């Protein structure tokens, strides 16, 4: 508490506080509101430094090319050399949630499906060439699957049953074997496109959407994989919608790509916890794994 203010009023003399509160955390920032307005966010390591590094760089050029609100980042501190921290106006809004989707009647969930649609078409319009300039990795995403299966070979194989780990061998081989799931022309992605990130306000029935957090996943990649969290955390039906209205060809194709993604996703969550160590994270890890196979086959 008085840690962060601290950092807070010594760099910032135009910010006196009379309220402070914690807002949320994820795995990279830890984000506190102050006064009820400035969300003060502070990464968690280096690598929540690197990120952050990009997107104070990329989400100033960004703004003028996307129709909801992003983070814009007025205040700009450092922990010391090489340990950044920002502050933004609250980005307005309910944050939906996974649990928002799920309860949604059908018109907001039509206009919600369209507005991601156009911000995913956004940002597949936005020169690659610009992002890269800003920090933002080119990340080749067959090669960092391939990674992936070696760390699960080695890491999460030794705690499955034989025909959980001939699920998982299955499902990397059918990726990787296959161009039409690895061959991509690479976009600028926000590459953690969950709803845990959409600020809405369902007040407006046209357009509910209303801004959209947490860029710290950006990379020049595949842009099939914004689908992911939309497919894990929204459901296959309004994917499919969002799809639809971005006209994706070959839906049945294209939903198998990112239920492998989803398949993917979920090794890393136990690899996660694994790396912190979690028993309760490691325990419910192996349970995702398992409703991963049960819920394709
Ligand atoms: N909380 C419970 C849920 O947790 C995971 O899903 C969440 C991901 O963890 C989040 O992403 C983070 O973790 C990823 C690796 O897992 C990283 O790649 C990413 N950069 C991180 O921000 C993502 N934004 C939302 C998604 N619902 C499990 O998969 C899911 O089964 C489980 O129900
Ligand atoms: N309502 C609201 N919540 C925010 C805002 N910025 C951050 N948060 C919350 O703080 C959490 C952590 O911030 P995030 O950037 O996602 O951190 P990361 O997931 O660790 O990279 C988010 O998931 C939100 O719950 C904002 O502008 N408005
Ligand atoms: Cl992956
Ligand atoms: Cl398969
Ligand atoms: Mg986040
Ligand atoms: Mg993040």
């Amino acid at each position: 508490k008085l840690h962060y203010t601290t950092m807070i009023m010594t760099q910032f003399p135009d910010i006196s506080i009379q309220s402070v509160e914690s807002l949320g955390e994820g795995f990279r920032n830890y984000a506190i509101l102050v006064n009820g307005d400035w969300v003060f966010r502070f990464p968690k390591s280096q690598q929540g430094a690197d990120e952050l590094n990009k997107e104070i760089q990329l989400l100033p050029l960004l703004v003028g090319c996307v129709k909801v609100n992003i983070p814009q980042y007025v205040y700009i501190g450092k922990r010391s050399d090489g340990n950044p921290f920002v502050g933004y106006r609250k980005v307005q809004g309910q944050i939906l949630g996974e649990d928002g989707m799920a309860v949604l009647p059908d018109d907001a969930k039509d206009r919600l499906a369209l507005q991601l649609a156009e911000f995913m078409n956004e940002l597949s319009a936005f020169p690659v060439e610009t992002a890269i300039s800003a920090g933002v990795p080119v990340t080749n995403l067959k090669n960092k699957i391939l990674l992936l299966s070696e760390a699960v070979e080695d890491q999460v194989f030794p705690l499955l049953d034989e025909s959980l780990r001939d699920y998982l061998t299955l499902r990397f081989q059918s990726y990787m074997t296959h161009p039409v799931y690895t061959r991509y022309t690479p976009r600028l992605i926000h590459g953690d496109l969950s709803p845990d990130h959409f600020l809405t306000n369902l007040n407006s029935r046209q357009t509910p959407l209303t801004g959209i957090i947490d860029f710290g996943d950006a990379a020049i990649s595949d842009p099939d994989y914004d689908y992911v969290y939309l497919l894990e955390d929204c459901g296959e039906l309004f994917t499919r919608q969002v799809m639809a209205y971005r006209g994706e060809v070959d839906l049945d194709t294209l939903i198998r790509k990112v239920s492998l993604f989803v398949t993917f996703d979920q090794v890393s969550y136990l690899l996660e916890g694994l790396r912190a160590r979690d028993q309760d994270w490691i325990s419910e890890g192996i349970e995702l794994l398992e409703e991963d196979k049960a819920n394709n086959f």
